[PDB]
């Protein structure tokens, strides 16, 4: 609904996450990528290599992407965030939205930082994952202070084009990327082992990855498209004394739902330790 | 050509479903019989333009190709009704649990002697066209009766031929799967509830993930592993939560699941000839 | 109708059909403890179970599962066309209830059910499966009886094993868990007896928002559950020590053992 | 027997416990729905729309309804509870009886808020749970400092007609918060549990759900109506060499008891916790 | 002399006491369900604390712990210099009570007493700790009189915890462990009463046996196990699961938690 084919998009951060959003975002055809830039520390990963190779702008200047950009994707780990904020900070002007994609920064650090050298720094906070590199990612993000309404309006239509995005108070995103930011490890680490049954039960490796990751897209769409309970479709495929039935018993003996809450909250806990370690220093 | 399902079950109505949405056959074209068919199920397939019967002769005489959708024990009364209606024309496909391709054309061969059997172990994600299907074909299936099946299950989702050996795998794998999965996204949702978000928010952001990781495993030539590092930034998140998941034996799980389930397939293919 | 009775089981069925309203206390006669309560309400009772066989319609076999071919072969002899005899015990099948009977007299009319003591308070859980010669009509009759003191439906035989394991040693679940939980309110400073009543109003009130609902189990859980809240982390220790797997050992331990009686027997 | 037909009930939230209530309360008979307005900062919650099929008047205003109520029900979040006195402490009235349902809130925390507006506000503090909605609920409640006699008995006849009620000490609360607060979750995942079960022996589902629920509710009802302990009642059941007693050793070997001892401290310990973390701010 | 209580535990020591015959029961004063049986014995019983004080020379108090100030702060007027107050309040220190009494009169004779259910079969077992002020013949009445129903020894007060561990709480570990092996015994055919009477006569037995004997433990457990036998393979089974190692985390756990009730009050 929004005429951005006029935005210039830059990272600062030329990492997993910047390749996964460029390469989301130009698939989708929303950004050219010639009008995408990204800076990295070190023009030696097979990232700054892929993204020279979608079109992708690159330099070792964090301020040449400022300069370049109108909105402005900040992934990096969440201790140098500080440091770049010091670094990019004089550079930022009214037309940036500063989008920080670091786990755990909290909106009110990177304001702080900011307006002590342009008073109404325009900050959006967001959490997103990898797939949003085959555009099925699980994006939520809050707006900051000066955040205007279109800037909100603008994330979520960029970031929905990648995958599922929506607007959450900024106190839960924590909880988030306990779920959907460290969601795809458990999901592959459990592909892994599907695929070591089916190897322990006869089938060629590459089949039984094959079938698993299969097995595991078809549920979650089916229960992305059901007005269901997922306990309901558990119920409606596990037939009376049937095979998938008995497997489930040997889940449930072994706590198989306990491991998973026990991760998301692993994974919210240590985003909250490593964020309270941050505001210490 | 046109389809019959003897049966109307969950996993009959996914796959009349999903051929439906694939457009490659008109719903007119599929009929189905039950003796006790649900009003639910018997007014969505009627709204889905499907036939509906409760003579399996009836769906029989009306059919090309024939998927037995019952429960595993009701699979040789089956076989006595129809047997005697079964002519050459017809391709029957086996779904139920368990129940081997020996065993129907034994039954099937006392009324004529050349059925044509295909064993399909095929699961619920084909009503959203995201199924994940083998088959293995029978002593008289013709090179064309193969080429047909897959053609048919690949319009709802993956499909391959597999060596009937492997469908006991096949089955505790992605025919138990997605109960896995949706038992894993129900545990994942209570732990976003638990530190703070809203339990709508929590089934949707963790069936995101679940699928956006399975695409990029699909898409991908990495090996899970590999992906799996590539997510955890050191000393991050995300490897603190794979640590929990691995004192807890999280893998070893799985592998119980897959060998359980085909373990009890192996029971049904066995308790059903003794 | 007259009914008489071959108990624990044996009380709770003659109280719930009395409060039913069902069969007048002196239409039942009975053949200890439980046997001073009976003779109280109108119940009548004597020790032939000859006697009893002579006075009744409807016969309920209340007694031990190894001790079913000792009363067939007493009251065998008397077993008129008249009678339909209801089995309630465990794992005592059809098959061996008909053989013994058969021996007298060509078509014994047999039942076999599965309750649960509830039916003391008329919210029992009963199935039934009727045998080889009883009528469509005596179904429909046991159905009505056993309606007045609890939920009843028909069976195929070979689902009494797993409903045993389920409904019909289910209180004995629910009473360990309501002992269980009412030490945990106690523990946290609660008086016994009103811990007691709060866990036991809990359970009944959860059971019937299940049984109104159209809705799963999990949703009706999901509702419970704040974000962040008490309940939430109550259901994470739970699900720690393996909570379900417990129950759905404890339906297959029951279930098995059945079987195991099933057969003995024979 | 006090005459309350003609008085008019007011929720802040419009929850599943604001719905469950007024559910329950007009099943009952003892409140007409349209002398009941809910407050609600979400209208999309179905909760909401079922609210509106019964009668209940629905509003955003938190003001409206205080301003039409005698018997306000405070059924909201308990960290929010504080910004809702501060909102609508100065239209509380002499004629107002305040009921908070919000875990661990103390009486005490509510009357230095209120009393800051007005002198002696009327609070009683009750702990209530879901199966109100089918007039078999669990509650308790403690009564204020300024709560009148007839408070205390207003508040018992009310809410008796949805289930249990009886006072306690306010000290009480938090322990019963986690026996029959969380109670019925507990009781909902061993049904599902159960039927799991069920199925596996070869029950279809519909069955086993039915059989499980009827063998709790029956089971709780005979403790109700007996002056028996429970382990007598258990020992009624358990006929010597049978099937129960088999099943009750497994239970005993996987620590069931132990589970749900676990479970109500756990639920107690985070009521407490979420009161200290309040009073913190 | 006279005595006077100010519950369950008041109850116990009342019946012991009478079927001692140390005391009549009409020279015994108290101050609900315990309430009218102690009516039938010939307790006289009061609903004002100050009429028990007044007509009692030694005064139990037996309510919770976090009632005892309140108690003390109603009475300290009337005590008098005849008074012995003996406290079983777990966790209730002498420091506390005699800080209380104290107030009122300077001398405050107190006993803390750590005694247990059985007392009301005679077979209690009992310690108590001397406080401050009280007379060498006190702590002798004090034994006289409590060991007529049980064991009774002096302890230092800072032992009274680790007692309320072993023979406070104790009588509960053995109720568990006997309903569980009735449970057991069950399980394996026996009757449920008959099961409850062996499993009871048999740790009567054997703690007898011990009592009895200058052997350890571990000895007279040699004697039962022949080779090879039934013993020695239940025994496996009870090492297996830790049961030593239950039992030393409850006397634990029992400890500490009085502990901690012996500095909350404070
Ligand atoms: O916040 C919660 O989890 C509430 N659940 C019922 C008791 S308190
Ligand atoms: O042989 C043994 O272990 C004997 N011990 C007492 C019961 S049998």
């Amino acid at each position: 609904n929004l005429y951005f084919q006029s935005m210039s998009v830059g990272f600062i951060g030329a990492g997993q996450l910047a390749f996964a959003l460029a390469k989301g975002f130009t698939a989708a055809g929303v950004l050219a990528a010639h009008k995408i830039m990204a800076s990295s520390p070190d023009m030696d990963l097979a990232t700054v290599s892929a993204l020279r190779k979608m079109g992708v702008k690159l330099t070792p200047h964090n301020k040449e992407t400022v300069q370049h950009s109108d909105v402005l994707f900040l992934a990096v780990k969440p201790h140098i965030i500080p440091f770049i904020l010091d670094e990019i900070g004089a550079d930022i002007e009214d037309r940036h939205i500063v989008v920080s994609c670091a786990a755990g920064v909290t909106i009110s650090s990177i304001e702080k930082k900011l307006s002590a050298f342009r008073p109404a720094p325009r900050v959006i906070r967001c959490m997103t994952n990898t797939p949003v590199v085959v555009r099925e990612g699980a994006t939520v993000y809050a707006t900051g202070t000066h955040a205007q309404v279109e800037d909100g309006r603008l994330m979520e239509q960029l970031l929905s084009s990648v995958g599922f995005c929506t607007e959450v108070e900024e106190d839960l995103i924590d909880a988030v990327t306990g779920l959907s930011g460290s969601g795809p490890a458990y999901a592959f680490t459990a592909l892994d082992a599907l695929a070591d049954g089916g190897v322990k039960m006869g089938l060629p490796r590459r089949l039984a990855v094959r079938l698993g990751a299969q097995a595991l897209l078809g549920a979650a769409k089916m229960l992305l498209h059901s007005e269901q309970h997922p306990g309901q479709l558990k119920d409606n495929v596990s037939s009376p004394g049937g095979a998938t039935i008995h497997a489930l018993h040997v889940l449930e003996s072994g706590g198989f739902r306990s491991l998973l809450i026990n991760a998301v909250e692993a994974s919210c806990i240590r985003t909250r330790e490593l964020q309270s370690m941050a505001d210490q220093e």
